[PDB]
């Protein structure tokens, strides 16, 4: 948990709109592309068997990464067409 209070709370009080919502695939392979999440973590996600499930542990790991990584998590959401989540997200990146 590199990643500011602030970020943090803010993603925490929408965590539940967000892995009800997003699908992993393209959001990771867009971070991973830009170079903030690894395939080893990647590989953990798709593993879960479901699509709200592999949002939540999406989710999970973001929490225990840094700033950068967030803020890429946000660019990736912002163009994988998930402009009203990173909306609500927008305030708290650093
Ligand atoms: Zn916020
Ligand atoms: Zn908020
Ligand atoms: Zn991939
Ligand atoms: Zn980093
Ligand atoms: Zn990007
Ligand atoms: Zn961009």
């Amino acid at each position: 948990g590199s990643m500011d209070a602030k970020a943090r709370n803010c993603l925490l009080q929408h965590r539940e709109a967000l892995e009800k919502d997003i699908k992993t695939s393209y959001i990771m392979d867009h971070m991973i592309s830009d170079g903030f999440l690894t395939i080893s973590e990647e590989e953990k996600v798709r593993n879960e068997p479901t699509q709200q499930q592999r949002a939540a542990m999406l989710i999970k790991m973001i929490l225990k990464k840094d700033n950068d990584s967030y803020v890429s998590f946000y660019n990736a959401l912002l163009h994988e067409g998930y402009k009203d989540l990173a909306a609500l997200l927008h305030d708290g990146i650093p």
